[PDB]
């Protein structure tokens, strides 16, 4: 039976995509509801091709930070999601947001976590000369920081520039939020005292690897 979640996006939405052919290929996850604070956000055409109902909530229409955030996390608890899972949402929430989703709020980020928060990661691992780089998956607490759920990551070399990179990345982006969302959906994963469990045994701080 599957789980039920909410996707929160500001635009292009890969993340969102690699989700619905997945659950099209059997994983567990019913995507109740696609949220976006941009109305030109191109995820918002993936998820109605996908006949999922589909929110624009436009972050500056709202006097503050907190009616925005108020105006989502009501939007978002309609749905009684068990999961809240980030697919490219560039806004950052607030101390209160957070904790209302504490244990149940996720992001994924294109590198090996704590090194590379922020944009433009590729071309940054590659200046500093890294021979290594990949993607994270997260709890969310800090800009794009958190307990980690699973690393996956691979190797740097010669011939590599930051769009070969952002590709190949891509591709470990497709196949790990997936599998996360697997973990949860067979319920497999717990959050507890800064630590993620994972079949009630205690991961790794980097979280689980691949390879
Ligand atoms: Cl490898």
């Amino acid at each position: 039976e599957p789980l039920p979640i909410v996707v929160l996006i500001s635009g292009n939405g890969t993340n969102l995509q690699a989700i619905i052919g997945a659950i099209q290929k059997g994983l567990a996850i019913e995507i109740r509801a696609v949220i976006s604070n941009r109305a030109d956000a191109y995820g918002l055409k993936r998820a109605q091709q996908a006949d999922i109902p589909t929110h624009i909530i436009p972050h500056e229409e709202f006097p503050s930070r907190t009616d925005f955030e108020s105006t989502l996390q009501k939007t978002i608890d309609h749905y009684d999601p068990k999961l809240i899972v980030l697919a490219g949402f560039m806004r950052k929430l607030g101390k209160a947001f957070v904790s209302h989703y504490s244990g149940r709020m996720i992001n994924i980020h294109p590198s090996l976590l704590p090194k590379y928060t922020g944009l433009n990661t590729h071309e940054r691992a590659l200046a500093a000369g890294e021979t290594e780089h990949g993607v994270s998956v997260h709890y969310v607490t800090d800009l794009d920081a958190g307990p980690l759920i699973c690393q996956a990551r691979l190797s740097i070399t010669p011939q590599d520039t930051p769009e070969t990179l952002k590709t190949r990345v891509h591709a470990l982006e497709h196949i790990i939020y997936p599998e996360v969302l697997s973990w949860f959906a067979a319920g497999r994963l717990n959050y507890h005292n800064n630590q993620v469990f994972l079949d009630g045994k205690p991961l790794a701080k980097s979280g689980h690897a691949f390879p």
